[PDB]
């Protein structure tokens, strides 16, 4: 009489699965630094240096967490990573009325450090 069928549904946001690992490694603290009160301990056995091995050679173990964080960036998720962090905290945080644009320049602070992605640079892969 008849015979037909077919299934297959999915949903995503960023590329393949950038937003995924992005919310873990890639810009996942640079904006959190300015979002929070001040950088602090976290997950990672790579935090036993004052001057910071993998970070701008200068007393700044705070932004070192962003450099070490952006050090886990892929390449094509670097920019989209900023489109995530520099936004999720905007919707989550009190970033509304006219205090959301102040966060745009703010993230730029850590960007100029070791967060140069979509807040200064562009797609590179």
């Amino acid at each position: 009489a008849e015979f037909m069928e077919s299934k297959g549904e999915r949903e995503g946001s960023s590329s393949q699965q950038c937003r995924q690992e992005v919310q873990r490694k890639d810009l996942s603290s640079c904006e959190r630094y300015l979002r929070q009160s001040s950088s602090r301990r976290s997950t990672g056995e790579e935090v036993l240096r004052m001057p910071g091995d993998e970070n701008q050679q200068q007393e700044s173990q705070q932004l070192q967490q962003c450099c070490n964080q952006v050090k886990q960036v892929r390449d094509e998720c670097q920019c989209e990573a900023i489109k995530y962090i520099a936004e999720d905290q905007i919707q989550q945080g009190q970033l509304h009325g006219e205090e959301s644009e102040r966060v745009a320049q703010r993230a730029g602070e850590i960007v100029s450090s070791c967060g140069v992605r979509c807040m200064r640079q562009t797609r590179t892969n």
